[PDB]
RNA sequence: UAGAAAGACGCGUUUUAGAGCUAGAAAUAGCAAGUUAAAAUAAGGCUAGUCCGUUAUCAACUUGAAAAAGUGGCACCGAGUCGGUGCUU
DNA sequence: TTGTACTGTAGCGTCTCA
DNA sequence: ACAGTACAA
């Protein structure tokens, strides 16, 4: 009539147990549903839940921020094109069209394949005249001659597509340098520009283009010297270095994927043993030898350099094109504008992150930003929304008031709370002034213009899904909480809604968890015990109950049992203690890997080159991956068992087939919108609508002779069986190791040290046990012959290392995916179950959250 | 020691553009050149925003657009992953 | 033409704020 | 986990 529940809480596992007063685990007969022969199974009330670790939201946050970055950059270029469109339609209406179609292949383009000029000779002449865009930028800054609008748009679009960082708040004009306050400020500008820019010998308003043009010319002359020198000294490696793109040469540096430092470390011995390269070595040691222009170290350039160059070109070209003079400040705004950090996304109430408030409901652009956005309300909403609700100044403001008695004034101190509220919340000078506006008449101008600098820091301290969705903490650590609440719900469900007298659970987080599960007694209709792990740890050492975590997953459920037993024993206090030995040795433990649908990214993110394979994913709707390339390795959401007719053969025949097919994550929406039509799109005919079965990852299949296999994907399986050793074997395998810390005392505990050699033969029987279980459910032959041979050739080694590598040997047997393991001195290579045909006639198992209730679907009776 | 949200930057990848020349029946061989740009950066979605799209939730079966609710006897002896016995309606 | 065995492939660095 | 090459039918 009385039962207790032991719970072990972890990132991946929730061990559960049902304990009676003699510490017995009851064994009860459960109705099993489904079309199979059985209608009753017998299973023990002890088990473990296994699931994948939960994911933190950091990756999703970075991906969302990158998405917003690309969206706003494309919007910047769209603004610039919108400005230039009226004038540029007069000369080349198709110019922007060719720019957007530059990605397409020659037959797919709606205009000529040369984007900038639309004809071969002009494009070749432009590339010869300006080898890079930086040559064009320097030419437009320096020369006062009229320029074509295509070239000016190219320079400006390169300016604002890649505008550089915003870590500088002043002006930082690039021509300032390479009354002590102003001299010190300008010399600070000089030291930062010397960190950014190397040298400018002949003065120009475009020092970045000058320095990188020097970089390009130096690279050209040094490559010419390298070609001549390698031809004159080492003709056999010329083919290697300047043609082979795979051997990390200069050809690998340019055409291949070699970065700067690997190319340097490859070329350095080459320029060391051959002579005449002292300048080349000293340039390599400066990391200035054959540099590119677009380089990883360009993150240091402030946006003010690009802004100065852009201002220079528009001052040069305003008289030729008065259209630029009409809206010069607009293009300068497009470079210099940035969404404020406190505003947030510019939504219209549709985001789940946005908090901004707008005044006048026009579309927000660079130019009307400060007159449409209520900066005050948005800025205070930034700071109020993430500060938690509730569960010195006596000597400091004396300076500002210049009086202590008026600091001790009592009547008007609510607004005095509210000024320090303002300067604890806000930071911006104008915006602190705008929220400080309220108190203007109480004080003369100098004292609040001094007082606004007084920055303050610090702060003084239903449905179940929505009842947990409001909780604090990371989304990764909460998964065990949701699963444990659901396991408790089912364990009270199983026994006619009889509450347990005591449940025992596994620092500050679990102190909060104890209260959160304690609120259930009045929120959701159970003496919860906050058991410390140390008590179970020394108790498990005080007796024979050693664990070796490398063997199997049963020790989760065993730890749940130990939790329940120690908790009920504890509450009962500078036949039962006889029962515990039997209950540890039980071979049947309900272990459930949680069937969960994979959610996440479409595939591995690297875009593969063009290939003739049909497994490349189209990275855009029109972009056929035969020609354009695309992604590989899509993530499957879940498998789907489908029975249908498929025509096969040149003389096609409507042959019936049963197989499972994988739904990838982006096909999931289209499949669940209309399953049959998606399946017919895949080539299946007369699909049986009601016979379709959804199969998530870790779907469990039971096969003949008790073999269980777990489903990893539509094309891959996992081992789904666990071996249980007798506890004596586990005790030998534990006590064969840890000699420097096992005994704890030097001579009384010696029988633990002596225990292993008088039972060395257990290791031989454990060998036969592993072999019998591998002919049972692993069915690996060659790997078994390998491990038997390796055991026979090393069986006389000292006992500690033998037992440690016997512990290593259980990777062959452990639940989950097969993996390589070293044993003594040889890698036993794993095997991969790429054969899902064997489960299309097996017994599909649907397991409840505890795994007690089951549903058995015999697939061979379908179709 | 780590959790959530916002604003940015620089690379990288992919396709195209940057006329390769000479000897060539050709296979290929010698020679020249290489640094840059455009576009995309989850397919896309509709509430069409300079917004949203990788976090969280998810056995089966019956209702419910969904939300959400409901659906499976006991005692004993054994233990190769659970087996059987008897009582019960 | 359809399954098995063996080997290879897999986005990232750096900020600023309350 | 999936892709690609290399073979057994």
């Amino acid at each position: 009539k009385k039962y207790s529940i032991g719970l072990d809480i972890g990132t991946n596992s929730v061990g559960w147990a049902v304990i009676t007063d003699e510490y017995k685990v009851p064994s009860k007969k459960f109705k099993v549903l489904g079309n199979t022969d059985r209608h009753s199974i017998k299973k023990n009330l002890i088990g473990a839940l296994l699931f994948d670790s939960g994911e933190t939201a950091e990756r999703t946050r970075l991906k969302r921020t990158a998405r917003r970055r690309y969206t706003r950059r494309k919007n910047r270029i769209c603004y610039l094109q919108e400005i230039f469109s009226n004038e540029m339609a007069k000369v080349d209406d198709s110019f922007f069209h060719r720019l957007e179609e530059s990605f397409l292949v020659e037959e797919d383009k709606k205009h000529e394949r040369h984007p900038i000029f639309g004809n071969i000779v002009d494009e070749v002449a432009y590339h010869e005249k300006y080898p890079t865009i930086y040559h064009l930028r320097k030419k437009l800054v320096d020369s006062t001659d009229k320029a074509d609008l295509r070239l000016i748009y190219l320079a400006l679009a390169h300016m604002i597509k890649f505008r550089g960082h915003f870590l500088i708040e002043g002006d930082l004009n690039p021509d300032n340098s390479d009354d002590l306050f102003l001299a010190a400020k300008n010399l600070s500008d000089a030291i930062l520009l010397s960190d950014i820019l190397r040298v400018n010998t002949e003065i120009t308003k475009a020092p970045l283009s000058a320095s990188m043009i020097k970089r390009y010319d130096e690279h050209h002359q040094d490559l010419t010297l390298l070609k001549a020198l390698v031809r004159q000294q080492l003709p056999e490696k010329y083919k290697e270095i300047f043609f082979d793109q795979s051997k990390n040469g200069y050809a690998g540096y340019i055409d291949g994927g070699a970065s700067q430092e690997e190319f340097y470390k490859f070329i350095k011995p080459i320029l060391e043993k051959m002579d005449g390269t002292e300048e080349l070595l000293v340039k390599l040691n400066r990391e200035d030898l054959l540099r590119k222009q677009r380089t990883f170290d360009n993150g240091s350039i402030p946006h003010q350099i690009h802004l100065g160059e852009l201002h220079a070109i528009l001052r040069r070209q305003e008289d030729f094109y008065p259209f630029l003079k009409d809206n010069r400040e607009k293009i300068e705004k497009i470079l210099t504008f940035r969404i404020p950090y406190y505003v947030g996304p510019l939504a219209r109430g549709n985001s789940r992150f946005a908090w901004m408030t707008r005044k006048s409901e026009e579309t927000i652009t660079p130019w009307n930003f400060e007159e449409v956005v209520d900066k005050g309300a948005s800025a205070q909403s930034f700071i109020e929304r993430m500060t938690n609700f509730d569960k010195g100044t006596y000597h400091d403001l004396l300076k500002i008031i210049k009086d202590k008695d008026f600091l001790d004034n009592e009547e008007n101190e609510d607004i005095l709370e509210d000024i320090v509220l303002t300067l604890t919340l806000f930071e911006d000078r104008e915006m602190i002034e705008e929220r400080l506006k309220t108190y203007a008449h109480l004080f003369d101008d100098k004292v609040m213009k001094q007082l606004k600098r007084r920055r303050y820091t610090g702060w003084g301290r239903d449905s179940l899904h929505e009842h947990i969705a409001n909780l604090a903490g990371s989304p990764a650590i909460k998964k065990g909480i949701l699963q444990t609440v659901k396991v408790v719900d089912e364990l009270v469900k199983v026994m006619g809604r009889h509450k347990p007298e005591n449940i025992v659970i596994e620092l500050v987080e679990t102190r909060q968890i104890t209260k959160h599960v304690a609120q259930i007694l009045d929120s959701r209709m159970v003496k919860v015990i906050t058991l410390k792990s140390k008590l179970v740890s020394d108790f498990r050492k005080d007796f024979q109950f050693y664990k070796v975590r490398e063997i199997n997953n049963y020790h989760h459920a065993h730890d749940a049992y130990l939790n329940a037993v120690v908790g009920t024993a504890l509450i009962k206090k500078i036949r039962d203690f006889a029962t515990v030995r039997k209950v540890l040795s039980m071979p049947q433990v309900n272990i459930v890997k949680k069937t969960e649908v994979q959610t996440g990214g479409f595939s591995k993110e690297s875009i593969r080159p063009k290939r003739n394979s049909d497994k490349l994913i189209a990275r855009k709707k029109d972009w056929d991956p035969k020609k354009y390339g695309g992604f590989l390795w899509p993530t499957v959401a879940y498998s789907v068992l489908v029975v249908a007719k498929v025509e096969k053969g040149k003389s096609k025949k409507l042959k019936s087939v049963k197989e499972l097919l994988g739904i990838t994550i982006m096909e999931r929406s289209s499949f669940e919108k209309n399953p049959i039509d998606f399946l017919e799109a895949k080539g299946y005919k007369e699909v049986k609508k009601d016979l379709i079965i959804k199969l998530p990852k870790y779907s469990l299949f039971e096969l003949e002779n008790g073999r269980k296999r777990m489903l990893a994907s539509a094309k891959q399986l996992q081992k789904g069986n666990e071996l249980a050793l007798p506890s004596k074997y586990v005790n030998f395998l534990y006590l064969a190791s840890h000699y420097e810390k096992l005994k704890g005392s030097p001579e009384d505990n010696e029988q633990k040290q002596l225990f292993v050699e008088q039972h060395k033969h257990y290791l031989d029987e454990i060998i036969e046990q592993i072999s019998e279980f591998s002919k049972r459910v692993i069915l690996a032959d060659a790997n078994l012959d390998k491990v038997l041979s390796a055991y026979n050739k090393h069986r006389d080694k000292p006992i500690r290392e033998q037992a440690e590598n016997i512990i290593h040997l259980f990777t062959l047997t452990r639940l989950g995916a097969p993996r390589a393991f070293k044993y003594f001195d040889t890698t036993i290579d794993p095997k991969q179950y790429r054969s899902t045909k064997e489960v299309l006639d097996a017994t599909l198992i649907h397991q409840s959250i505890t795994g007690l209730y089951e549903t058995r679907i015999d697939l061979s009776q379908l179709g």
